[PDB]
């Protein structure tokens, strides 16, 4: 019905954010995740229980606020930036290693390198053209990347999110994702292996999060499959047959604007959509590695212990039997008439 809940209004009087009409239709119900402040001991709280919450005014990314097309053009240098194209609004990954595994299934989102004045020439000949090709630029910041923008990157509120790594014991930053999407981009149901501070910039995005014990609700893919990680079902016209769980799949949805940031736990599922006619939207994502699991294991598992669980058992299947295609045959000839 109503998870994000009524639109924030702007300040200055410049009326509603957003409207529920640029949100899209689905068939599960939903709940607001709580938009706190970093100073709320209740953030702190929720973060170390590793549940997600939008943190209103760390100021993570204040420096990149004004960041938009024309700015980033001319400081972000001329290195080469990830661009994947879809002839729908769905953008779904593909793990192109694992693409040989597979080879009775199709990609439809070619990723494609090139300089960030051709994704701009890009975007705006769809715009001007008319036509319904979607672009998402998706590139790791490097060092390729020209004065303004290092002076940028320096500007980030690193002692607030250097000091949240250590008191969580997380590993080390990994990468720093950049992203660029046009209006009604949507990233499907997915999950990470990392944690992940999701930094918005510009535009809006409704991230709609499930929680890991709901991985039967969700049906990823199998680990070998390209898409492993991602979930199987078409939000947007579910297989009830194929996926009857999903009608008990219940999500965690929020709307985060310029300077909010987003904390998605590691291990939780994450769709992420930019808002119907919103304009483009930017973010940058930081990604830490997970804190090391503890010296004795605490009984009961957690779910996302049991999802790691499942995860290497089909990485082990697949090594022992040195095909994963016959990960499937194995594991039901296991089950069949002794476990269901
Ligand atoms: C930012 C985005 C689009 N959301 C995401 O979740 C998301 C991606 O786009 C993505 C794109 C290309 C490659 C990897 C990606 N990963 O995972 C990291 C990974 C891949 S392989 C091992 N680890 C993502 O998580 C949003 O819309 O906000
Ligand atoms: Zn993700």
């Amino acid at each position: 019905a109503s998870g994000s809940g009524e639109p924030r209004e702007e300040a200055g009087a410049l009326g509603p954010a957003w409207d529920e009409s640029q949100l899209r239709s689905y068939s599960f119900p939903t709940r607001p995740i709580p938009r706190l402040s970093q100073s709320d001991p209740r953030a702190e709280e929720l973060i170390e229980n590793e549940e997600p919450v939008v943190l209103t005014d760390t100021n993570l990314v204040y420096p990149a606020l004004k960041w938009d097309l024309e700015y980033l053009q001319e400081n972000i240098g001329n290195g080469d930036f990830s661009v994947y194209s879809a002839s729908t609004h769905k953008f779904l990954y593909y793990d192109e290693k694992k693409m040989a595994n597979f080879q009775n299934f199709k990609p439809r989102s070619n990723r494609e390198e090139m300089k960030f004045h051709e994704f701009v020439e890009k975007l705006q000949d769809i715009q001007q053209r008319g036509g319904e090709e979607r672009l998402y630029l998706q590139q790791t910041l490097n060092d390729t990347v020209g004065r303004k923008i290092v002076m940028d990157f320096l500007g980030f509120n690193w002692n607030w999110i250097n000091k949240q790594q250590g008191k969580r014991g997380w590993g080390q930053l990994t990468s720093n994702l950049l992203l660029i999407g046009m209006e009604g981009n949507v990233t499907p149901a997915h999950y990470d292996e990392q944690q992940n501070f999701f930094a918005q910039i510009k535009g809006y995005k409704r991230c709609i999060l499930f929680p890991p014990d709901q991985f039967e609700c969700l049906y990823p893919y199998p680990v070998h499959h390209p898409c492993d990680r991602q979930s199987q079902v078409d939000f947007d016209n579910p297989d009830y047959e194929r996926f009857p769980n999903f009608q008990n799949v219940v999500g965690y949805e929020t709307v985060v604007g310029p300077g909010d940031v987003l904390y998605i736990p590691m291990y939780w599922w994450h769709h992420i959509e930019s808002l119907l006619n919103g304009g483009i939207t930017i973010t940058v994502n930081f990604w830490y590695k997970g804190a090391p699991t503890p010296k004795r294991i605490e009984y009961p598992l957690k779910a996302h212990q049991k999802v790691a669980i499942m995860r290497n058992i089909e990485k082990m299947l697949g090594e022992a039997l040195g095909n994963p295609q016959e990960v499937g045959p194995l594991l039901n000839t296991m089950i069949k008439g002794r476990y269901n």
